[PDB]
């Protein structure tokens, strides 16, 4: 079959089509006028949007399609490196960093950082308990704030202490100016243009201030005579069993980096998007709020507890569903190869996984798929492979699902059961993209139930 | 046909992301030589650099004036006026017959009062700095071109010698005319992250059109009689169609001729007092002609005249520096150039002229240095080899009033100061399009003879 591919500008080709500060948003529209695969072109640039659960299941098979690194990835490169995100499978980085840091994510990791956690989630309940009358709460801020804090403490031991801040931390100003280079640059199909200088500059002054950070915790953990075992003591102790070296300290930077990007953004998303669809749904915030009550029986919440929030986990899974918060990865054929019986595929030939459309796949979720009902996630093993992919695929997944889901169903679990929320605004979902999705504007108000925490 | 290296799809334009294009291009023709087609997205052209094939190109029979990428992005500026107009456009030959008296003998003559009052306010200029101060060259140079134009053409005083900084008009000119030349780079240009550079352009573009708005006042307000370019621009009567230049066009020309009319002369004298002191033997040889012919307390439209050697040193100056660096042309029809390239009608050319200029079959193997007398017998040169005003009857209609100008200042120059170089300045060309030596300094010590 001939493959659909949306308006085209002479050589320019698609790149118009994503002159919007919302491109993922605008690919979604042009998946609903061409359907499960449109070919993508710009300067430099063939791509093809996959939209199909039919489609995307073979694209996740691993011995003919493997991680592509995206324009967006690449550009990400100069912030972070060959860390595991930024990084080709074949780099020797990714598989030597991928062996050094998996054990930090293992069940006993994980029990491990869950009074760190705690720590942070008991911070952002005592904000908002003190919060004056008709005061409100600006909620991805907020969110940012326990999420960056939870990685620096969980991974790094470091207190960002972004809750006795007004203003959102200085290294999140940098990280979403960098970010937001990065996602302009794609538009730019001669990018060393000598009028973008001053971009580039700007883009070197936040990575500077990235690493500064950087620099703080790295510094820290050398004077620390504390007893460690987090990210950053595997970062600068582990071996790799394959080849028994470390890794190297240029790679540690980019790893730390990474972690503290990736290990926060994504997860504010989710948990923005969670209140934003309680609040707009109050039957499902009812449900998940007897569920805390139930469940979190204690003045804060035990590991044990949290993997009892079945409920909770609905609703974020749900929510990752609607609006997955990194909601693109990019593959490519290792071999010629035929996609769905009717595509032929050359050695190379990248795909991109829309995974909002994916999402969005009636054939697998019924009519109803813009509609919110964690119910769907009832029973996990009865939705089929590959249909649900907000964490990636195969080796090159997310190695954080599980510290994300975690801190995301601790936290949500306490607010539900320490607060009511009204929707004060009636706010109108608007989606910021910054590469990654969040609900730009969220406000909500909190009324305490007026139960208290412990230690 | 020898290309230089290529970026996929962006083909030859990566090439070009620099601040010097031009200078740029000049070295991809010393690696390839006389011909190499340059593409982009939305671009084939071929750049010329020896004579064998431009004098070709010049041949008014096979090829016409183009107006390359820069000239049509020019023409958000200046419309249809002589310099961005199509040959087969109406405006260009109405307005060509209707202005070329402008610049006739006669009307020369009527000009040397006025050139002679502004070159007076530069001389009193520098005679009035004191011992710890120097000239910053193209500034000056600029004061005076744009004055000379604004009170000939138009009986317009921009009173540049009474403002410390460039002339509102000038600011503004160089930020559209850099825009201009940075769009040929910009391949996405209807980004949104570009309406800033939009509103920019908008606004450079009505500073100069307020500047036309007030020259067109001055001149209706007047009970002066003015028989200048702009009493032809606005009632001279086209010869072959009886009609006038409507008033869009007139506006057009205006700032044509504000722009054209100063800016090229501003970068020739420039890099005359930069080659000047650069090559002292050359600099006393033309002051000592200034001090022989200049022999009143201000120049004579005779005695500029017989300034020879000051006239060999601007076309030394031109040879190396041709501060118009580049014109396009087009194919009229099917042919072949130079024997051996097959060229479909609509083609493009450019003529690359700094590389025209250092053709050594043509001038020698010395082409980099500054040696005015190459111009002592200007028949020996063959026809198509000096190029830096253009060809053809799109040449440039100006080529006679620069001349005189900057052979009046530049003698007065010599006549009145002597020049150092006090550090040793280091070239640095910048390029709007056109070309002068920025940050180009000197002192100057006052020889003590009183003016007129
Ligand atoms: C809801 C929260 C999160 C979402 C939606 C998410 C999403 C994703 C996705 C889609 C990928 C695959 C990228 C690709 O294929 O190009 C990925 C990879 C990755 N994520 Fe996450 N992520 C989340 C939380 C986290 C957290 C909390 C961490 C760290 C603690 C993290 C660290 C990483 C790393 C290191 C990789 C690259 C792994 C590798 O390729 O070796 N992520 N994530
Ligand atoms: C050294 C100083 C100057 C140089 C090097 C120069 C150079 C040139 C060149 C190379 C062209 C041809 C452009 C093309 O083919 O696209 C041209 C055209 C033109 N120039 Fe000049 N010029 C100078 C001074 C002037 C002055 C003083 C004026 C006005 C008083 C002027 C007005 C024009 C006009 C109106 C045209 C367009 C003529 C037409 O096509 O009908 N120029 N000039
Ligand atoms: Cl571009
Ligand atoms: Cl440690
Ligand atoms: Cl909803
Ligand atoms: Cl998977
Ligand atoms: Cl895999
Ligand atoms: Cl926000
Ligand atoms: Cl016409
Ligand atoms: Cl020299
Ligand atoms: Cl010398
Ligand atoms: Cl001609
Ligand atoms: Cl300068």
């Amino acid at each position: 079959k001939e493959m659909p591919q949306p308006k085209t500008f002479g050589e320019l080709k698609n790149l118009p089509l994503l002159n919007t500060d919302k491109p993922v948003q605008a690919l979604m529209k042009i998946a609903d006028e061409l359907g499960e695969i449109f070919k993508f072109e710009a300067p430099g640039l063939v791509t093809r949007y996959l939209s199909s659960q039919r489609l995307i299941k073979e694209a996740c098979d691993g011995s003919r399609f493997d991680k592509n690194l995206s324009q967006a990835l690449k550009f990400v490169r100069d912030i972070a490196g060959d860390g595991l995100v930024t990084s080709w499978t074949h780099e020797k980085n990714w598989k030597k960093a991928h062996n050094i840091l998996l054990p930090s994510f293992s069940q006993q990791a994980m029990k491990g950082y869950h009074a760190m956690m705690v720590d942070i989630a008991v911070q952002l309940v005592q904000k908002w308990e003190r919060l004056n009358a008709d005061e409100h709460i600006e909620v991805p801020g907020d969110m940012t704030r326990l999420t960056l804090d939870t990685i620096g403490l969980c991974g790094f031991n470091y207190r960002f202490n972004s809750f006795y801040r007004d203003q959102p931390h200085p290294f999140i100003t940098s990280m979403v100016r960098a970010l937001d280079e990065a996602m302009n640059k794609q538009q730019r199909a001669n990018p060393d243009d000598p009028a973008c200088d001053e971009n580039k500059r700007q883009f070197q002054e936040d990575i500077k201030v990235m690493n500064d950070l950087v620099d703080k915790i790295i510094a820290d953990r050398k004077a620390s005579g504390e007893q460690s075992d987090d990210l950053l003591t595997h970062m600068l102790n582990g071996k790799d069993p394959e080849t028994g070296e470390p890794l190297d300290d240029e790679n540690i930077r980019y790893q730390i980096i990474t972690f503290l990007i990736a290990g926060h953004v994504t997860t504010s998303g989710l948990l923005s998007f969670a209140l934003y669809f309680l609040v707009k749904n109050p039957y499902v915030l009812q449900k998940a709020a007897e569920e805390a009550a139930r469940v979190l029986v204690d003045p804060v919440p035990s590991y044990k507890q949290v993997k009892q929030l079945k409920y909770v986990g609905m609703v974020l899974n749900e929510a990752l569903r609607l609006w997955p918060t990194a909601p693109a990865f990019s593959l490519y054929a290792k071999e010629d190869t035929v996609l769905g019986g009717e595509y032929p595929l050359e050695k190379g030939d990248e795909l991109m996984v829309l995974i909002p459309q994916l999402h969005r796949d009636k054939t697998i979720w019924g009519d109803d798929v813009e509609e919110f009902r964690p119910e769907r996630f009832e029973n996990p093993s009865a939705i089929p492979q590959h249909a649900f992919k907000p964490f990636g695929n195969g080796q090159r997944a997310c190695i954080g699902q599980q510290f994300a889901l975690h801190e995301a169903t601790l936290v949500l679990s306490m607010m539900l059961k320490h607060f009511d929320f009204e929707d004060h605004t009636n706010y109108e979902l608007d989606i910021k993209e910054t590469l990654t999705l969040k609900p730009e504007g969220f406000v909500v108000k909190a009324k305490s139930k007026k139960i208290p925490l412990g230690g």
